[PDB]
DNA sequence: AAAAACGTCAACATTTTATAAAAAAGTCTTGCAAAAAGTTA
DNA sequence: TAACTTTTTGCAAGACTTTTTTATAAAATGTTGACGTTTTT
């Protein structure tokens, strides 16, 4: 796949991944993994102030502002693993929410691509 | 423990009491009691729409909001009941928590002690 | 040894970001007049 | 309860403060098609 500028349109066979090491999000574009990678650590600052002006909560939404800006930059899909296995967007979600509890949170980070192997096994 | 006018400043032994048949929360004068149940189910929307500019997600935020909503409403204080017994500020937000993967909404109703 | 097939890479076509400026929605005072609560005897 | 005083409430008019739009240039991604090479015969 990939096309002639490199752009992976099916994320499952994409190059370009990223993972906070329980959750792992495939991208289209090294555009998009750095544009992820660079500016996630700002949305998160910027996510609680919105959120706060919302409601307070004992909760770190941190997590949940990583699938909000995941969203917003993979304009070509969504893919994701949730240690290992194939995760949708609801599946990430719970783990956000069960994660939330948790006062500090994982940081990101490019990582090779998965293998063949880890890929038919997370299907 | 009431004054003339019927204002409990102790929540905790008050008669105005608002319930979901999951949580209770006990206010400090039948205005408050009320603006709340009067207020509430227009919270919601308010309270989704809003969130919903944050984050587009999966989940049912209402008790959240009503939540929220309650600690807005009763200025004196905030005394609350989970499934019978009293409930820290954290415990009650734990079960809102729970709730979020829940489709429908608990709607609230005055009791009596 | 070519003709057909490939693969690379300029050069031009389109689609997507990035922003700055403007518009518009939403918030946060300030100021009483009104309703609620506290006091008073 | 009644009568009076002091707080909370409700709203309205401004002054501000984010969000949402627009518009537009910049930066990406997409396409096309000579031009050498490779591989098929």
């Amino acid at each position: 796949p990939k096309t002639q500028r490199g752009i992976y349109h099916n994320l499952k066979e994409s190059e370009y991944v990223a993972s906070n090491t329980d959750v792992t999000f495939f991208f289209s574009s090294e555009l998009y993994l750095n544009k992820f990678l660079d500016g996630y650590q700002e949305y998160r600052k910027k996510f609680n102030k919105k959120i706060e002006r919302v409601a307070v909560t004992p909760w770190n939404m941190d997590m949940l502002a990583d699938i909000t800006f995941y969203s917003e930059v993979e304009k070509r899909g969504f893919h994701a693993w949730l240690k290992g296995d194939n995760a949708t967007w609801r599946e990430v979600h719970v783990y956000a929410l069960r994660i939330m509890t948790k006062p500090n949170t994982l940081d990101w980070s490019r990582i090779q691509k998965p293998r063949l192997r880890e890929r038919r096994k997370s299907m």
